């Protein structure tokens, strides 16, 4: 918009603990023989929880994503309800958001591409998300070749 403007950057970080109560869980379902919570959203192989904390609740505006890759591959960053405390809740189907943002690498090259509509969709969101609580967590779903140690995740946000 303007090329002033202050700008904080924002790391999606590995939650390794949830991401394991999360693996933990769907297998538990297993030795115990047990169904999920009806509409229960459980974690595949495959995902990763990341957290991302709003360092200033009020006055962030969102201004672009900055997501890069070390490998040609894919992520898809699936947003999660404010309203879900990962100590009370278990991740409901319903709890993720629409849309997502898919960002991905072409094997010949190093510049990054994206779902630009829909990464902006979501992305003006985080900054109301961000006035509700201090801590957004999200669900990256990793492709072929892809795994947390390929990934930077920031999110960056401009200061009004
Ligand atoms: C300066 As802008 C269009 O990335 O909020
Ligand atoms: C889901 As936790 C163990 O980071 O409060
Ligand atoms: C081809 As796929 C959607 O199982 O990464
Ligand atoms: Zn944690
Ligand atoms: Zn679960
Ligand atoms: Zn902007
Ligand atoms: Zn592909
Ligand atoms: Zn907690
Ligand atoms: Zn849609
Ligand atoms: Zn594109
Ligand atoms: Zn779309
Ligand atoms: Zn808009
Ligand atoms: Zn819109
Ligand atoms: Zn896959
Ligand atoms: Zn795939
Ligand atoms: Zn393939």
């Amino acid at each position: 918009d303007g090329p002033q403007k202050q700008q904080l950057e924002m790391p999606l970080v590995l939650d390794q603990d949830l991401t394991q109560q999360m693996r933990l869980r769907v297998e538990s379902l297993k030795q115990r023989g047990e169904k999920k919570q009806d509409g229960e959203k459980l974690i595949r192989p495959a995902e990763s929880v990341y957290r991302l904390d709003f360092i200033q609740q009020q006055k962030l505006q969102f201004d672009h994503w900055n997501v890069v890759l070390d490998k040609p591959g894919k992520v898809t960053i699936t947003g999660t309800s404010q309203n879900w405390t990962p100590d009370l809740t278990n991740l409901m189907t319903r709890q993720l958001l629409d849309p997502a943002a898919i960002f991905w690498r072409k094997e010949d090259s190093d510049a990054m591409d994206w779902n630009e509509a829909d990464a902006l969709e979501f992305g003006e969101r985080l900054s109301d998300l961000a006035k509700i609580r201090k801590v957004m967590y999200f669900l990256i779903t990793f492709g072929e070749g892809v795994e947390p140690a390929n990934l930077k995740a920031s999110v960056v946000f401009n200061q009004l």
